């Protein structure tokens, strides 16, 4: 954890949100895979209310992309500061911010719904009320009085269980600390790596729990939720490059009984 304390934004996203796996022209690459999901997801219309949160954003804001058009108050969250500033940057429109536009123009061409890319990152950008300081290991993540509305009425997490857990175990509280904040009834839609053991970030290396899709499910399932969909992508050649070692992607549509 202590190892967070090297963690480089840039860094992160010129790795995993930068060409390759950021050329989002190939359908069959990891950032369509993902967009589709998303996307797929929200279209069904089952996943809606008023107030959302993001866990674990870190200086990234595709998770939201789809989402922000059916929730009116979202809630973004990392715990270092440095990526709440960084998320500060893309929020506020300021200098040296990160060009998440390839992004929003893909999410707008899955959607279909004709919208332009500019109207997406506004509506985004909007509905952001507030980005907050986050534990995952503390039993109440967001602290005692939190101006996030509570309880959430759905939630979005990618790599960050997966990435801030030791082993399966610790995988596993985290999630049933952030499940807390769920609403019941509520939807969880989540997205991390499979079998990473560990990926880099500048300076800082990370180790992680390599975790399969059946050990996905049946953590789910202990915390209490209902897995409404659950998907694999495969990490393809071209797009292992030696800044981590992930064999895979999950995608979990989760609701909470
Ligand atoms: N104890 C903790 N609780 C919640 N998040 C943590 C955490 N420790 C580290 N993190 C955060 O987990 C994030 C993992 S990187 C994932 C970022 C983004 N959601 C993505 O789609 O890429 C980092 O930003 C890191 O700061
Ligand atoms: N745990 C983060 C890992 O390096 C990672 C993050 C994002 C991806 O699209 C692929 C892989």
């Amino acid at each position: 954890a202590s190892a967070y304390q090297r963690f480089e934004p840039r860094a992160y996203l010129r790795n995993n949100y930068a060409p390759p796996r950021g050329d989002l022209c190939n359908p069959n690459g990891v950032g369509p895979w993902k967009l589709r999901c998303l996307a797929q997801t929200f279209a069904t219309g089952e996943v809606s209310g008023r107030t959302l949160i993001d866990i674990g954003s870190g200086p990234t804001v595709y998770q939201l992309l789809s989402a922000c058009s059916h929730f009116e108050d979202i809630t973004m969250t990392d715990f270092l500061e440095v990526n709440r500033q960084e998320l500060g940057r893309w929020l506020q429109e300021e200098p040296g911010a990160f060009n998440w536009s390839m992004y929003s123009q893909h999410a707008c061409l899955i959607e279909g719904k004709g919208e332009c890319w500019q109207d997406k990152e506004r509506q985004l950008r909007a509905r952001v009320k507030r980005v907050l300081p986050i534990d995952v290991h503390q039993p109440q993540p967001l602290g005692a009085g939190s101006p996030a509305p509570l309880p959430a009425d759905a939630l979005v997490s990618a790599f960050c269980l997966d990435a801030v857990s030791p082993d399966l175990a610790s995988f596993q509280r985290a999630l049933d600390h952030i499940t807390t904040l769920l609403r019941p009834g509520g939807h969880l839609l989540l997205i991390g790596a499979l079998e990473e053991s560990w990926y880099l970030a500048g300076e800082a290396r990370l180790t992680v729990v390599p975790v399969s899709e059946e050990e996905v499910r049946e953590a789910l399932v202990r915390s209490g939720y209902k897995v409404r969909d659950l998907r694999t992508y495969i990490m393809p050649a071209h797009l292992q490059t030696g800044v981590d070692d992930v064999k895979g992607v999950f995608f979990a549509w989760a609701q909470k009984v």
